[PDB]
């Protein structure tokens, strides 16, 4: 995607600051969400209810395969979006 990623970058850096995820991480993780059939479009990230299955799926593959690559990026984006949705 293009716009969706930029929207996240300007948002996460407002909460996490310098501890925010890199654009390269977001862009790569987004494709993972689609390939896994978790989300149809990157814009689906605006749905807070859909965060539950995604987070669960990520933690599952992380504890089973031993890879938290997408989990690390998701955790940051999730936290930023969660805080934003709380306001
Ligand atoms: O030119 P800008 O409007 O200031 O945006 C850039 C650009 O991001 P986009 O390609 O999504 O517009 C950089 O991407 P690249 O040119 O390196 O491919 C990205 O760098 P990273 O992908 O390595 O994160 C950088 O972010 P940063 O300044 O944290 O290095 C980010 O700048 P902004 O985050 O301030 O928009």
């Amino acid at each position: 995607s293009e716009a969706v990623i930029k929207v996240i970058s300007s948002a996460c850096k407002t909460y996490c600051g310098k501890t925010s995820p890199s654009k390269k991480e977001i862009g790569a993780m987004l494709s993972l969400l689609q390939k896994e059939g978790l989300l149809m479009s990157p814009s689906d990230l605006y749905s807070p209810g859909s965060w539950d299955p995604i987070t669960a799926a990520l933690s599952q593959r992380a504890m089973i395969l031993g890879k938290s690559g997408e989990l690390k990026t998701w955790g940051l984006v999730l936290g930023a979006l969660k805080a934003a949705r709380e306001e």
